DNA sequence: GGTCAGAAAATCGGTTGTGGTCAGCTGCTGCCACCGGTTAACCTCCAATTCTGCTGCCAGCCT
Protein backbone atom coordinates (compact mmCIF):
# COMPACT_ATOMS: atom_id res chain seq x y z
CA UNK A 1 0.00 0.00 0.00
CA UNK A 2 3.02 2.05 1.03
CA UNK A 3 4.71 1.77 -2.17
CA UNK A 4 1.75 1.97 -4.92
CA UNK A 5 0.50 5.40 -2.75
CA UNK A 6 3.38 6.94 -2.98
CA UNK A 7 3.98 6.26 -6.84
CA UNK A 8 0.91 7.64 -7.65
CA UNK A 9 2.03 10.80 -5.42
CA UNK A 10 5.15 11.45 -6.65
CA UNK A 11 6.24 9.26 -9.68
CA UNK A 12 4.58 12.29 -12.38
CA UNK A 13 5.29 16.22 -12.94
CA UNK A 14 2.01 17.38 -12.78
CA UNK A 15 0.37 15.48 -10.15
CA UNK A 16 -3.08 13.08 -10.85
CA UNK A 17 -4.80 12.39 -7.72
CA UNK A 18 -4.61 8.70 -6.18
CA UNK A 19 -8.62 8.32 -7.77
CA UNK A 20 -7.61 9.14 -11.26
CA UNK A 21 -4.37 6.99 -10.89
CA UNK A 22 -6.77 4.34 -10.25
CA UNK A 23 -9.15 5.07 -12.98
CA UNK A 24 -6.01 5.51 -15.33
CA UNK A 25 -4.71 1.95 -14.66
CA UNK A 26 -7.83 0.29 -15.22
CA UNK A 27 -8.52 1.84 -18.36
CA UNK A 28 -4.91 0.75 -19.60
CA UNK A 29 -5.56 -2.61 -18.55
CA UNK A 30 -9.38 -3.29 -20.36
CA UNK A 31 -7.32 -1.61 -23.16
CA UNK A 32 -4.91 -4.47 -23.47
CA UNK A 33 -7.28 -7.20 -22.10
CA UNK A 34 -9.36 -5.91 -24.99
CA UNK A 35 -6.98 -5.50 -27.64
CA UNK A 36 -5.27 -9.04 -27.15
CA UNK A 37 -8.66 -10.63 -28.11
CA UNK A 38 -9.63 -8.06 -30.36
CA UNK A 39 -6.59 -8.48 -32.64
CA UNK A 40 -7.02 -4.34 -33.01
CA UNK A 41 -7.06 -1.38 -31.33
CA UNK A 42 -10.55 -0.63 -29.46
CA UNK A 43 -12.57 2.41 -29.71
CA UNK A 44 -13.46 4.47 -27.36
CA UNK A 45 -17.00 3.37 -27.80
CA UNK A 46 -15.89 0.11 -26.75
CA UNK A 47 -13.64 0.77 -24.17
CA UNK A 48 -16.49 3.09 -22.91
CA UNK A 49 -19.65 0.54 -22.76
CA UNK A 50 -16.75 -2.07 -21.31
CA UNK A 51 -16.05 0.52 -18.26
CA UNK A 52 -19.84 1.24 -17.89
CA UNK A 53 -18.70 5.01 -18.30
CA UNK A 54 -19.31 7.68 -21.39
CA UNK A 55 -16.43 8.05 -24.57
CA UNK A 56 -16.71 11.65 -23.68
CA UNK A 57 -15.17 10.57 -19.90
CA UNK A 58 -12.81 8.31 -21.91
CA UNK A 59 -11.51 11.08 -24.13
CA UNK A 60 -10.90 12.56 -21.07
CA UNK A 61 -9.15 10.53 -19.08
CA UNK A 62 -6.91 9.22 -21.90
CA UNK A 63 -6.30 13.38 -22.21
CA UNK A 64 -5.31 13.71 -18.52
CA UNK A 65 -3.16 10.99 -18.94
CA UNK A 66 -0.20 12.67 -20.60
CA UNK A 67 3.66 13.08 -19.53
CA UNK A 68 5.49 15.88 -20.72
CA UNK A 69 8.19 16.17 -23.06
CA UNK A 70 11.57 17.61 -22.30
CA UNK A 71 12.95 21.15 -23.45
CA UNK A 72 16.28 19.95 -23.02
CA UNK A 73 16.16 16.82 -25.93
CA UNK A 74 18.36 17.98 -29.10
CA UNK A 75 15.46 17.73 -31.55
CA UNK A 76 18.57 18.51 -34.34
CA UNK A 77 19.82 15.15 -34.41
CA UNK A 78 23.46 16.50 -35.36
CA UNK A 79 23.36 17.72 -31.64
CA UNK A 80 23.56 21.41 -32.80
CA UNK A 81 20.32 22.73 -31.30
CA UNK A 82 17.57 21.75 -28.69
CA UNK A 83 14.04 22.03 -28.63
CA UNK A 84 13.77 24.85 -26.26
CA UNK A 85 15.02 27.44 -29.13
CA UNK A 86 11.97 26.30 -31.44
CA UNK A 87 9.14 27.67 -29.76
CA UNK A 88 7.68 31.26 -30.11
C1' DG B 1 -51.14 104.49 -33.63
C1' DG B 2 -47.51 102.89 -29.41
C1' DT B 3 -46.97 100.16 -24.25
C1' DC B 4 -48.03 96.26 -21.32
C1' DA B 5 -50.08 91.29 -19.82
C1' DG B 6 -50.48 86.49 -21.98
C1' DA B 7 -49.25 82.63 -25.15
C1' DA B 8 -46.14 79.97 -27.23
C1' DA B 9 -41.57 78.17 -28.73
C1' DA B 10 -37.16 75.35 -27.37
C1' DT B 11 -33.78 74.79 -23.26
C1' DC B 12 -31.38 73.39 -19.07
C1' DG B 13 -32.61 70.92 -15.59
C1' DG B 14 -35.15 68.53 -11.46
C1' DT B 15 -38.85 64.88 -10.53
C1' DT B 16 -40.48 60.80 -10.85
C1' DG B 17 -42.11 56.65 -11.79
C1' DT B 18 -42.19 52.51 -12.55
C1' DG B 19 -40.52 48.76 -15.39
C1' DG B 20 -37.70 45.84 -15.89
C1' DT B 21 -32.75 44.28 -15.28
C1' DC B 22 -28.72 42.48 -13.84
C1' DA B 23 -25.97 41.09 -10.32
C1' DG B 24 -24.74 40.08 -5.50
C1' DC B 25 -24.72 37.22 -2.88
C1' DT B 26 -27.21 33.54 0.01
C1' DG B 27 -28.63 29.51 1.32
C1' DC B 28 -28.50 25.33 0.19
C1' DT B 29 -28.56 21.29 -1.63
C1' DG B 30 -26.98 17.83 -3.89
C1' DC B 31 -22.92 16.00 -5.43
C1' DC B 32 -18.22 15.21 -6.58
C1' DA B 33 -13.41 15.56 -5.89
C1' DC B 34 -9.98 14.63 -2.80
C1' DC B 35 -7.52 12.93 1.33
C1' DG B 36 -6.83 9.42 4.86
C1' DG B 37 -7.14 4.66 6.87
C1' DT B 38 -7.38 -0.67 6.16
C1' DT B 39 -6.75 -5.77 4.05
C1' DA B 40 -4.13 -11.36 9.01
C1' DA B 41 -2.61 -19.17 4.80
C1' DC B 42 2.41 -18.36 3.00
C1' DC B 43 6.83 -16.47 -0.19
C1' DT B 44 13.00 -12.11 3.81
C1' DC B 45 19.60 -9.21 0.10
C1' DC B 46 20.04 -5.09 -7.17
C1' DA B 47 19.85 -3.60 -14.11
C1' DA B 48 38.90 8.25 -29.74
C1' DT B 49 42.99 10.77 -29.21
C1' DT B 50 46.09 14.28 -26.90
C1' DC B 51 47.81 16.61 -23.01
C1' DT B 52 48.34 17.83 -18.01
C1' DG B 53 48.31 17.10 -13.46
C1' DC B 54 47.70 13.90 -9.21
C1' DT B 55 48.38 9.95 -6.43
C1' DG B 56 49.80 5.51 -5.37
C1' DC B 57 53.94 2.34 -5.32
C1' DC B 58 58.26 -0.06 -5.10
C1' DA B 59 63.56 -0.29 -5.13
C1' DG B 60 67.19 1.63 -2.59
C1' DC B 61 71.21 4.87 -0.30
C1' DC B 62 71.23 6.76 4.42
C1' DT B 63 70.78 7.04 9.11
Amino acid sequence: QAITRAMADQARTIRIPVHMVEVINKLGRIQRELLQDLGREPTPEELAKEMDITPEKVLEIQQYAREPISLDQTIGDEGDSQLGDFIE
